[PDB]
């Protein structure tokens, strides 16, 4: 099939759009406001760069991701003057239900099933297939950039931030980074600690140790922790594809997996002062995986 290509609006964005000051994130690469839509008034999100190559890139990449239902959709792009310098403006669908985990861990019940991180993982994964089969790999999967379109417990989870995605033709190993990221995602959700070895406060994974500790996961299958393990593997040249991952049991059947209750919430709630760090360990972590 044949899709439309992206067309960079030149006209002021304030002839569209009202914009607030609002900042809805931050990023290495520039911030995030709140806007409505002038003549709609339906409110949309506006990511700005400078003008550069890399910003081109972004912009290009996350267009061909954008009709994926799991990936946050652009709705236009303007290349506008702000500030004394060149931008690009992204306009895209707001996604005000918060990032995945601060959710999880908000859970007043400290009821999270197995079950749920199956049907997420699946989410997950249908990004990463999309990508993938358009030989795009995102590089920067991790729990920031995922985020629920609203507050509803039945929103849609988006894969959010294009800013290190490549074209990978021709350099396949580029999207194995994706999976790892898939690996660590799936062990957090299912534990509430990451699988990384790193006061007032327990050590969940001993240095060196069996990575996945009784307390936590005595009750989780041996075929799941199987799955991890694919995903997690050193190599890249042996470690799991989307292809597998979403062809795996645990994620094709994600609707009808025993509904376990795990540690996760309570965990993330104990951990809570921890998770700043648990985020910069998986960037720096990522910085060089990519
Ligand atoms: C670290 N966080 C993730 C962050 C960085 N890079 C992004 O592309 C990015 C980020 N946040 C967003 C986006 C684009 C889509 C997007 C859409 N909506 C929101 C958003 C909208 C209303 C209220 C709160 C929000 F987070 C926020 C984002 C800021
Ligand atoms: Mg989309």
């Amino acid at each position: 099939h044949v899709k439309s290509g992206l067309q960079i609006k030149k006209n002021a964005i304030i002839d569209d759009y009202k914009v607030t000051s609002q900042v809805l994130g931050l990023g290495i690469n520039g911030k995030v406001l709140q806007i409505f839509n002038k003549r709609t008034q339906e409110k949309f999100a506006l990511k700005m760069l400078q003008d550069c190559p890399k910003a081109r890139r972004e912009v290009e990449l996350h267009w061909r991701a954008s009709q994926c239902p799991h990936i946050v959709r652009i709705v236009d792009v303007y290349e506008n003057l702000y500030a004394g310098r060149k931008c690009l403006l992204i306009v895209m669908e707001c996604l005000d239900g918060g990032e995945l985990f601060s959710r999880i861990q908000d859970r007043g019940d400290q009821a999270f099933t197995e079950r749920e991180a199956s049907e997420i993982m699946k989410s997950i994964g249908e990004a990463i297939q999309y990508l993938h089969s358009i030989n795009i790999a995102h590089r920067d999967v991790k729990p920031e950039n995922l985020l629920y379109t609203s507050k509803r417990p039945n929103a849609i989870l988006k894969l959010t931030d294009f800013g290190f995605a490549k074209e990978t033709t021709g350099e396949k190993y580029d999207k194995s980074c994706d999976m790892w990221s898939l690996g660590v995602i799936m062990y957090i959700l299912l534990c509430g600690y990451p699988p990384f070895y790193s006061p007032g406060m327990k050590t969940r994974i001993r240095m060196g140790q069996y990575e996945f500790p009784n307390p936590e996961w005595s009750e989780v299958s041996e075929e799941v922790k199987m799955l991890i393990r694919n995903l997690l593997k050193t190599e890249p040249t042996q470690r799991m594809t989307i292809t597998e991952f979403m062809n795996h049991p645990w994620i094709m059947q994600s609707t009808k997996v025993p509904q376990t209750p795990l540690h996760t919430s309570r965990v993330l709630k104990e951990d809570k002062e921890r998770w700043e760090d648990v985020k910069e360990e998986m960037t720096s972590a990522l910085a060089t995986m990519r």
